[PDB]
């Protein structure tokens, strides 16, 4: 429910942010494998897709380097997401299309909680 996903994102980053602050130096700043990017990249990616999450609602509605810059960025998105949130209407039919799961409504874009979610993992899993 919306309520749930909600409560998910709450809790997923607070584990992210924690994380991050409690991380070694050396390896914020390394790849995770051969190739791969790093766990700061990680993070303004999720940063970003929060942001971008944001303005699907805010749509939606309408239609109805350093650990420093990366924290600083997962936290204006965060602010941002949780303002349209909280002017959303959960049970808004109007679609709008996410690239991985289609055309989703507002409540079927903050499900948001599950790309945390796997981010999360896969930075623990390193």
């Amino acid at each position: 429910t919306w309520d749930e996903a909600l409560k998910r994102l709450e809790a997923s980053r607070k584990a992210l942010l924690a994380l991050l602050r409690e991380a070694d130096p050396a390896w914020l700043s390394a790849p995770l494998r051969e190739g791969a990017w790093t766990p700061l990249m990680v993070a303004e990616h999720v940063a970003l897709v929060e942001d971008s999450t944001a303005r699907v609602l805010r749509r939606l509605r309408r239609l109805a380097l350093s650990l420093e810059e990366v924290l600083a960025l997962l936290d204006r998105a965060r602010a941002f997401l949780l303002e349209e949130v909280a002017k959303a209407d959960p049970q808004n039919p109007a679609t709008f299309p996410h690239p991985f799961f289609g055309e989703l409504n507002p409540l079927g874009w903050l499900r948001a909680a599950y790309h945390e979610a796997h981010h999360l993992k896969a930075l623990q899993a390193s």
